């Protein structure tokens, strides 16, 4: 029994850490067969922060402009090619630790782990959700771009962030592996507005149904609700609105459970409504929305990779 | 800027995970150079199971009772012998993966991370505390015993967890790696009692210093207090006394904040009497206190592995 925040086993991405540098500027790269993804932002000039010309800047840098190195092994790049805010340096070595990898772009309120990383080496690993305003709460410093975030389906690390840039408020935002950043932010020093951020509501309940299974279940009631009866309470707390893809997906923790969807719904409406009575749910006072009804089946089920 | 439970990049112990079986009894093993470390219950029946003489278990058993399996590749035992609750099964192939290692029992209060394992295959990894009273929160299922927990000291990978057992009360239970139980607990299903748990005052204040270095401030007051003073109120909300040691270990929050500990214990002391207004800190409406003082200061400065 018991239930943490579990990030995924990071051997297989730690493999493919490299540091990548252009003149002053060092960052993080993820080295998968022959090719080196990191963010273009590599290759400014710090002037060219506000307004930079990636194009001239490209045709600018020649191979040699980039140092790659994979611990203390210089890796010899023979090519230099910018997808989206993605740049991409073939080298002529292939990666011998290449897992078996997919390039995916999550979706809000999907959960992955974060491997932060400096210099090209690891310093933790932790799990993230994709906010609804494409955002994530993240640990990212100087030195932390390039780091990546990824998911580990049955065999395939499948890689579904990149690290760019902090927002004001103290959050981070990024890109896929493709280089199109979630959201609508854009990798400069310039002005952009993060939505407003609402509770992922399905998350919610899959980790009330998780509380259940653990043996916390004083929040559960005699009461049900409808659908629409509870959306009418969840929107006015910034929760966004549940939806029958929503119920389905629940399924499984209802039936491990016998519990309903919607008998779930009215006891959470009445955490909403009149808070937590000074008590806790495993181990918090909060209604926790990042796990997915997935991460929970796979924690209380021993999912191994 | 951020702030997670963050764990250690697992890929060095990934690298040490293997399968121990003896008869129908499989769990997971530790394997550093030419030797495996497993729980000795795993020469157990379910009749045995109670009270166990594991002397005598033992001795009945040989080198060919027991099967290892590192990933798909066979290891023979060439030999075996008990440690306290820890089994020795020497191998004829020495693991090339181990890394630099050491066994190391760490103190109450102290971190570390846990990579739960099944069937030799890593699950997840997240961050446990050694509490007051010899306990963890973790999150393990049947078949996890033999998951390790770990720091990465620099260069070396400090071993100071494996796992045994689970507690009425949904806590865990489990040795150092010289099979020694921390708490009086021992590896039988005899009565064992769990001391009331305390809570981790050092580690609050450090999580309370890494808000600060975040930005959340809106809980500093500008009083200070004595050690007595403080320690005074802790003892009646059940936080363990603090010590001058402690006191001490926090000088780097307190001089890279400039907040003085026994400024910072005023504005715990009046959290404590008062609560934390509806608020959060760090995303927490509790108080966190598995985040020492190193932990902070490794977050939120950057250190790599
Ligand atoms: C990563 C930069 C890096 O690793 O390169 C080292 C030479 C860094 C991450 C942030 C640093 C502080 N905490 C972080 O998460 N990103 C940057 O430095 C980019 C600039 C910023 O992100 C600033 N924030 C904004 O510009 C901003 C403001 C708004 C409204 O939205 N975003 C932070 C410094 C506060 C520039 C950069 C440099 C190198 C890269 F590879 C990508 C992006
Ligand atoms: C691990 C056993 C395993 O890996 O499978 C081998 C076939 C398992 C993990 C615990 C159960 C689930 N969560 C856990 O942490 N441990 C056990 O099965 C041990 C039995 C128990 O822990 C029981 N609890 C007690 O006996 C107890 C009683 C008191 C007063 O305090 N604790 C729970 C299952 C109810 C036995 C075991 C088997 C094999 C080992 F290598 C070590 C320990």
């Amino acid at each position: 029994s018991g239930f943490r925040k579990m990030a995924f086993p990071s051997g297989k991405v730690e493999g493919c850490m490299v540091q990548v540098t252009c003149g002053t500027t060092t960052l993080n790269g993820l080295w998968l067969d022959d090719v080196v993804y990191c963010p273009r932002h590599v290759i400014c000039t710090s002037e060219d922060m506000l307004n930079p010309n990636y194009e001239d800047l490209l045709i600018r840098k020649s191979n040699h402009n980039f140092l790659v190195q994979a611990g203390n092994v210089q890796l010899r790049v023979i090519g230099h090619s910018m997808q989206n805010c993605v740049l991409k340096l073939k080298v002529d070595t292939a990666n011998p630790k290449t897992p078996k990898y997919k390039f995916v772009r999550i979706q809000p309120g999907q959960t992955f782990s974060v491997l932060a990383c400096y210099n090209g080496s690891p310093s933790g690993v932790y799990q993230c959700a994709m906010r609804p305003n494409f955002t994530i709460k993240g640990s990212f410093l100087n030195g932390s771009c390039g780091s990546v975030g990824f998911n580990i389906d049955y065999d395939c690390v499948s890689f579904c962030y990149m690290h760019h840039m902090e927002l004001p408020t103290g959050v981070h935002a990024g890109t896929d592996l493709e280089g199109n950043f979630y959201g609508p932010f854009v990798d400069r020093q310039t002005a952009q507005a993060a939505g407003t951020d609402t509770t992922i509501t399905v998350n919610v309940l899959a980790w009330l149904y998780a509380a259940v299974i653990n043996g916390d279940r004083w929040f559960l009631n005699r009461f049900t609700t409808t659908l629409n009866d509870f959306n009418l309470v969840a929107m006015k707390y910034n929760y966004e609105p549940l939806t029958q893809d929503h119920v389905d997906i629940l399924g499984p923790l209802s039936a491990q459970t016998g519990i309903a969807v919607l008998d779930m719904c009215a006891s959470l409406k009445e955490l909403l409504q009149n808070g937590m009575n000074g008590r806790t749910i495993l181990g918090s006072a909060l209604l926790e929305d990042e796990f997915t009804p997935f991460d929970v089946v796979r924690q209380c089920s021993g999912v191994t990779f």
